[PDB]
Formats: structure tokens, sequence, C-alpha cells
């Protein structure tokens, strides 16, 4: 004598409710909502759980998203302040962090994040024993290490956003300059995400044709080098203009989630453990071209760098290991 | 002796550059960026031009989006303060408006928008003679009329967001209550978008089964009516929580753009000219189920409303026509 | 000293290879290859295994498909004569059957299929303990029962193609006649798939508007009834013309696989156990609007049929139960 | 007093029906139906017209496809024996040809096709003044030239399937051998489609890493060369097995149609006019990496081939120009 009872019947047999391609997003900031609507519009997960400390914002973010249910293909969207809401995720994207202050040292900024992360990550793993973690949070190479360390996960289930977006930018900028789509242009920015990102000049090509062999070359002087500077700059440009970044980043991450979720074995410049790779001896994460599948990092693509390059590589590893003087102040 | 010249050759024959499924978005606010990334993730247009008065924000919004080029299928993204940037669009989405103030009258709020719109819309049509306009801006029924009036477009090329999102919400809320996806549940909120939205109780169904016939009925008393109140409420809920709305709205609009762009002849509850429909005698826009194709509104779905219902319909038309005392103060 | 060894390195940690959204197709005929390329183009499974007895055809079908790898998003395609190739599937689509001969009785045609199925289905379940089965094979209602019976699966994990495609056809034909897309038109053909399919005249509508109330009505005389006859006819038309059916069927099935795989709770007219539903007392499968999720049939949509209708319903159940005099000749 | 009249009303203003992203397929064989369902499942056109001489087969092919309307996003599917049905297409895919007989000379096989094509292509262009033509028909390089010649189209609006699928195969086979997805592996088969296809050993790479530099090299002896032989062989393998090819080819072509239709400027190894490119002096079509947009071939990617390679290139051009002794017998 309920509408529901009058209109929906039952087979004699049934099985407890279920989610198998669950994904969780931590942080409902600009990066987090951006990451979350790109996964949803991509139909990568049969469940998306949203987790932040900001009650109100979380709930409202959650609702905005549910109201659009009709337009999507993800059955269940949820949000929680509590981590148990994330219980049973395939993949976790972390986008929560502090942003670096007036007179803040990279050491002190990294410490602040360690103390937030101590509360996030341990709870993630306990609710999600079989998850893979994807760290977007900047500084990414150090926050990746931290996440690694705080969780207790096999190193292959710990991935850093790293240098994917930067490469996506480089490829864009080649493309504009060359007149071909960004996806026909191929170049790789690897190493330590940011100012200290190495641009593999010698891997740049179109159709299989090496720019380097054609332009007479190029690395040292006659405007092309520029292409790397506003890859890193044009990024501050954005902020100076809009007051934050979200869109390209979110998309970048759905790109990663599709590979992983669809078990593709697609090659991405992501932040990995590069220990005893290119003469690096300690526990440092930086970008290298990795194959990804559903269990995280399946393999590494061994570039053949110049010394010039691997030298630079090593200077990041040192500089990062140095910071790794963490656990308090 | 240019890399570009060394690497890209030419056929003897070629034809001036081209965009045919161009879409333009006005306003790079929360609604506008939301509308813009849903169209892009949907691959509805071979060009997206972004237009706002806020230089900085526009440029940076534009860039964020371009950097993600690799991840999309839209060849050209652009932004301009100038309207000529929008030159040649199939569809224009307007999301620019004033938000209603302390002690603001719906009359005075509508006037403020008339004076902004005087600068937007006339320029749109001159640059885009064959466009269709889609108004998202609230109050939508009145802003639709204004856009109609300011442009000089056939009435069928002027559409209002109207009551689509509200219906999408109603359908969601049925769904949660019934245990079926929002897309198997069917109900329609029509009329004047907002508090004065009519819920067609008698069209509600699942598989073809009318709830009304089953629940003994329902319209007047025993909790179901609720379903309409937090459809309109849960909307303020969102704002009170997040401080704005974007996500469900953007998705809502891509839903509309796909129909139009793909010439589908899909039925949507959108804001149209309802003049001499349901005994309405003047130049008022409200929601009715419309068929859409690439030329805007192809037809109207003639509901069979009760008087109770059409009465309510008429009270909006009156109330709106009343406001239509526009052009200044 | 292998290219592979020179170019691909390893993290110290890794985990055995994996497929989680595996789907298997039995039969590489017109229906089977059609079903198989629609799932692939839909990105519903991270593995598709193809199974037939015809070695050659299987292998070549398999290869055609792999060669297109670059164009898809399914990581692993395989084929086997052996059933162990299907080991670990979420969903199994069966499209293998005999086609009915000169002077063949529905009884004798159903028997022939029982003897083929004895070899297929038992092996499916042993390799795939947690699969759901989807029977496309005609006669579908009886072959569904057989599959049910031969496997030992909970009744909810046994689905019949049933009346989905027929409904899809009815909706098409309404649409052409009405001028609206087939997805805005809503009508339901249920019951026993084929000549004996009941068209729920009274659920037909557009936007929520019941044709029945508008056309003065219609069920008995003034050309509309036709709409049901060439729904069933236009189907023989096809064969008489092309020599088989594949395209609409395959698409129909991907529609079903998406619901199930994405856990949607979407309502489909599929062949289910209708025992003690509409006064049916025995173990007969026919179509009813079902909600589907990842565990097969989650619920039934209780239509409110007329006697005229449920009578017809009962005449199928009888006629089918009669055939169910199976196990040999 | 028509249901249609009782239920669908009108705005006072409207505009004649319309298709803007129209695509036409010639030939409803295995290649043609394969090409046609991949475009449809891809949502590349708001209209698909199907053209063959075989009445029955055409009609039935057409119907199969329409019945699935509900499952797609293309508004209008049509078929005609007459070419006016194709009136107004953006793109035309030709898949009609003769298949080469017992004791048939490539000269005589090419002549047979010239006489079929005389009836197809001239009519295409008259109904579709602004179309681009895409030839799938084998021998592709010669049939492309013929289509070029019979139509009177700018050379950039005449494209040959060429060497795309072959490259897609090579990439697959690298991938299986390397353990990375076919889309992270990059190699190019260019030149004259088939046995005489040149494999650019020196452009092969993963992430930007040249296999050639790593394997010590490879071109001449130690099993890798194989990779090219069963690229061309494994193709006969398929036929010997299945009795034809369709699937990988169709997908291949949707890949091309997406680029063109979405104006991407994506680089494809397609059959173009290579006249005075690599010391070729006459009117011969072969594969080169081309940028494509909506007007056909926008540019050519100038590889830097070895003589060994360009020599081979020239031997095709000669051999093809030789055949070009066409117009009768």
């Amino acid at each position: 004598a309920t509408l529901k009872d009058k209109l929906i019947g039952h087979l004699a047999t049934s099985q407890e409710p279920r989610s198998y391609n669950k994904i969780t997003v931590v942080g409902v900031g600009a990066v987090g909502m951006a990451c979350a609507i790109s996964i949803l519009m991509k139909d990568l997960a049969d469940e998306v759980a949203l987790v932040d400390v900001m009650e109100d914002k979380l709930k409202g973010e959650m609702m905005d998203l549910q109201h659009g249910s009709l337009f999507l293909h993800t059955a269940k969207i949820v949000s929680g302040k509590d981590y148990s809401v994330s219980a049973g995720s395939k993949l976790v994207v972390i986008t929560a962090g502090a942003r670096q202050q007036e007179g803040e040292s990279r050491l002190n900024l990294v410490q602040r994040n360690v103390n937030i992360f101590k509360f996030i990550i341990p709870n993630i793993v306990k609710h999600s024993p079989d998850c893979i973690i994807l760290v977007v949070s900047n500084p990414v190479d150090v926050l990746t290490y931290v996440a690694w360390k705080l969780s207790g996960l096999p190193m292959h289930r710990i991935i850093g956003s790293g240098c994917n977006l930067d490469s996506a930018r480089f490829r864009y900028l080649m493309g504009e300059r060359l007149g071909v789509h960004s996806c026909s242009c191929h170049g790789w920015v690897i190493g330590e995400h940011g100012d200290s990102v190495p641009s593999v000049w010698s891997g740049m090509n179109v159709a299989s044709i090496k720019l380097h062999p054609l332009d007479g070359t190029n690395k040292d002087k006659q405007d092309w080098k520029k292409l790397h500077k506003d890859v890193v700059d044009s990024a501050y440009e954005v902020i100076k203009l809009k007051g934050y970044t979200s869109w390209a980043i979110g998309l970048s991450v759905a790109d990663l989630a599709e590979t992983i979720m669809k078990n593709l074995c697609r090659v991405h410049p992501v932040s990995t453990m590069v220990k005893d790779f290119y003469g690096i001896k300690d526990n440092v994460f930086l970008s290298l071209p990795c194959v990804l599948n559903d269990h995280g990092i399946s393999n590494i693509v061994k570039m053949k760098l110049k010394p010039n390059e691997e030298q630079q590589l090593q200077k990041s590893a040192t500089t990062l290991w140095d910071i790794q003087k963490d656990l308090k102040f």
C-alpha cells in the first residue's frame, strides 16, 4: 500500500548491492572538482566518492553533481568527511594540500603537508586495501614520496601526477608552432616537476621525424628553447590571470584514470620511484615514461639521456632527498 | 631554412581555414565555465569561443582550456572581449547577468539585465546571422524574452534553459525514492522556472505505468508533493552550501546542445513563446516540451493540462508581461 | 641484450596480470560479430573473449578485431574453441543456435538447441562462477529457460534478449510517424517475443502525454494497430532483403551490457521468469520491464495490464510450458 | 483530428529541413557495412546515406540500421541506388570494386574498376560539389588516382585509405612484442600499399626512444624484419580464415573520418599525390604522413628517407604509372 510496493516487484533471488570500479577524490577545491567532473564525463567509474574536511562545501558539491544524474552514466555519487565513505576504491586522487606562504621555505611547506597527509592517507588504505594512489598535490614529487611512506603500499601503487600536464602543454605549444594537432606532436618533459623540468629535445618528432636532425638541430641558441620556459611560465601566467588552475589538470588526470581503469598499458610521464635509475641512489620520486595498467605502474621506459640531462636529473634527486628531513617543523 | 619549412610540405591546392560546428559561450563565471567544459568533453563543436568583459579572467580561462588540448577533440578554443571572436557560431549560450540585490525588485533586477544585454546580444547576431540563442541567465523566462526582442531572430531560434534542469532534478528525486535510474523515471516540471513551476503529476511514470493511477493517486495530501518543493529548494540548499551552482546546469546545457547540434528532434522542457497556448494572449516565454533540431525549436508537445494547472500557467504569463514594462529603471 | 630488455625496466614490485570487466561472446555468426563490435566500440569491457566451434572463422574473426587495436579502448581480445578462454567473465552473451528447417516443429527446433546448449552453458558456469548470462538465441524465451535450467544460476543472473529490440523498433516506427526522435517516444512491446508480442497501447506517450487519451483512443480500428504488425513483419522484411539480421540486434545488446556493466538500474523489456505474475503458474520466461544492475535482474516493473492483455500473456506461458517436454527428440 | 495534429503544435516560424555533417558510403559489402557502423557508433555525421546497385541488400542493410535508431545519435539514415540520395555530403567513402580473378592481370583488374567507377564518381561530385573523397577500394593507390581523374576535384579532396591500416597493424604487432599499448608504439609503413610497403625502421620508438639506436640497430638480420612480413601476410591469413576483411578496416576509416570531420590536423599515412616528392616525376598516389582537416589533405610530413627507401618508393611510382595505360581492356 506504498507506490513503490504497488509498482516494483521481485524475483525470488537477489544479491547485495555493489560497486566494482569505484574511484575516490580527496579535496573539493578547484583541482578536485575539475578532476571529479572529468572522470564523470568520461564514464570511468561506477561510483565516485568525494572527501573533504569542509562539510558544507562537500555536501553542496556532492548535490550539484547528483542533480545532473540524468546526464551521466555513473550510478552513485557520494561525499563524506569520514574516510569510510571511500571504502573500496580502485583509485584515489589526492588534491588536498597547503599552498605556500609569505616567507615559506620548501622545507616548511612540505612539512605542513606532511601533517595534513598524516590524517588523510593512512585512513584511505585501511578502507581501501587494494587501491592505487594518484597524487596531484604540489610539490608533487615530494608529496608522492610522503604518500608512499605514509601508506605502506607497494611502490607501484603510488603514482604522482608528475610531468604529464607539462608534457601535454609542450605538445600543445609544438602544435601551435607546427600546425598539427597536439596529439601528432611528440616530446617529453621529465624529471622534477616545475622549473627544474628536463625537456628531452632529442625525442621531439612528428610522424617519426626527429626535429633535432632537421633543424640543423636545436638545444642551444636560436629560439625553440623558449618552448620550455613558457611551458613552466605560461602556468604562472594562468594563475596571474584567473587566480588558479583546474581545467587542464583535471583533464590530465582523467587521461591517467582511463589508462589505469581500462588496463591500457599506455605510456605516461608520471612521478615514480627512480632509485638506481640514472645513477640516483636514494628514495626519490621524479618523472619517467611509465606504462600503466590497473595495478598502477607496470613498467618503466628506459630513456637514453645525455649526461647533461641525467646530471640535471640527479640534481633534483639530491635536492628532494634533502627536504626528506621531515617530521616536524 | 625553418624547422617548419624543412618538415611540412604542400600539395599544390588548398582551401582557406574553416569552422562549421562553432559554438560560443558568453560569460566565464561558474555557469559559463561549467557549460564550456561540458560541451568540450562532449565533442559537440569544432570551435568554442569564449566571451566576457573581464579581460584577465577570460584570457586565463581560455589558456587553462587550451593546455588540455591533447585530451580533447575540439581543434580551436578562443576567447575575446570583442564579439567578432564569435563570428560564425551555430549556437550561443548566454550566462551573463546581474544577481539581484538587497532590496531589489524583480522589475529592477530585470531592468539591470536589459542594459547589459543591450550590449551583448545585438553584437552576437551581427557576427552570427544564422545562430540560435540559448539563454541560461536567470530570471530565464524574462531574459529569454529580452534576448528575443533585442536580437530580431525568428522566435524559434530563441530558447531558454527554462525548466530542463528542474525536470532533471525531479527525475533524480523520483529515482532515489523509486530505486530506478533517473532516466527510466519520467515526469515534467513546466511553466515559469522556479517557485512557480508546475509539476505535471499526471504524466509521472516508470515503463509506461502512471504513478497517479497506482498510488490511489496523488496530488493532494500524503507526502509526494514534497518532491516538488525540494526540487526548487534543494536548489537554494546548494548555494547555501557551496555558494553557487554550476555542474548540473552546465551538463543540462550540453544535453541541449547535443540535440540541437546533432539535429535530434529530442523533446525538452525549455522556455519558448507560449502565446495563445493555454489561453495565454501576450508575448511571454515559459516552459513546454519542445522538439529541438539544428534550427532551434522545431515543434511543441501539446500537453493536456488540467485547469488547475493551466490556471497557474496563466498567472505566470500575467506576472511576466507585467515586468515587461522595460527600458529604464 | 634484447631490445625489450634494453628499453623496458622494472619497479621492484608488481602484481599478476588482470581483467575485471571481462565479457564473453559465444558464436561468431552475424549476431555474434555484431554484438562483439558494439561492445568494443562502447568500451564496456577490459577484455572480450570470443567462443565458437568453427576454428578458422573464430581465429580470423579474432584477428580482424585485434588489428584494429589502435582504434579501440579494450586491452585484450581473445578467442577460443575451449571454454577456459572465457574464464572470469562478468557477462556472457549467447548467440549460438540452429535455425529451423523445412518441416521443423518448434518442439523439434527447441530440442536441437537443447543438445547444443548442453555443451555450451555448463562449461561457461564452471569457468565463470559469477557471470550473468544474456541469451540472444531464438526462440529466446524458451532458450532462456533452457540456459537457466542447464546452468544452475540464480534466476536473476539469467536474462533473455526478449522484447528489447522489438520495443526499439516500435519506438522507431512511432518516431517516424510522429516527427520526434525514437528516444522521446515511449511504448512497450512485452510478452512472448515475436508474433505473439503484446503492444501496451495504453502506455504509449510523448513527454508524458498518452496517445490513447488523445486519439479519441486507439487499439481497435483506424490504422495505428499496423505499427505492431510491421514491427514483427519488417523483421522478416529485413531477412527477405539482406538474408539475415545483425546490426540492430548487436546495438540492442550493447545497450543491455552498458546498463549491467555500469550498474545503471535502467528499465528494459527483457525476458525474465514471470512465474506467478499475471496468473502464470509455471516456469516460463517472457518479457516484462526489468531494472538491471551488475548482478542481472534487480527488480520488475509491475504493469497494470488489461485482461485482454494478461490473457494473451497466459496463452504464451502455456504454449511455452508445453514445449517444455524437452530432453530428446 | 489526427493524433499527430492533436499532439504536436507549432511556433509561427520555422526553417526547411537540414543536414550539415552528411556522410555517404558507397557499397554495402563487408567493408562498407563495417565502415558504416563505425561512423554511426562514433557519432561523426548527422546523416548517413548508403549507396549500392544491389537493391534488396541495400534496402535491408538500411533497415537493419534504422531499427537501431534508439541506440544511436545519427538522426537520419538513408540508402539509394540513385546518387541523388548522396546529395550534400561532407565525405564520401568508396568501397565498391571488383576482386581480381583467375589469371587476372593487375592491368586488367584496374581496367575493370575504371568502368565501374566511371558510373560511380562523376555522379557523386555532381550531387556533392563540396565533398572530399575517401577511397578504400583495392588496389588503393591506383583506384585513388582514378577517382581523382574521374571527378575533377582539387587533389587535396582525394584521399586514399592507403597505408593507415597497415600502420595500425605494425603498431599492434610492436605492442604485443613490447608489452605497451599499440598507441604508445610509433612506427610508419608508407609507400605503395601492400607487398611493396616500406617500413620506416628508423622512426620506430616508444616514448621518444628510437628502437634503432637501442637494438644495436635493426633493419638487416636478427628477427624483427618479420614484423613487416606478417603485417602484409597476417592480412591474407585473415581471409584464408574468415573469407574476408572488414572490422579493422571499417575502424581504420572512422579514425580518418573523425579527423576530417572534427577538423583535427592529425597525421595519417594516407594515399596522396606524391608527384615531385622523393624524385617522383609523374601522377602517382602513394602513402605519406598527411595532416588532415575538413577540406581533406592540409599538408605533408616530409620524412627524411634513406635512398634504399626512396628507391623503393620510386619503383612503385613507375610500376603504377605503367598501369596508367587505362581506358579500355
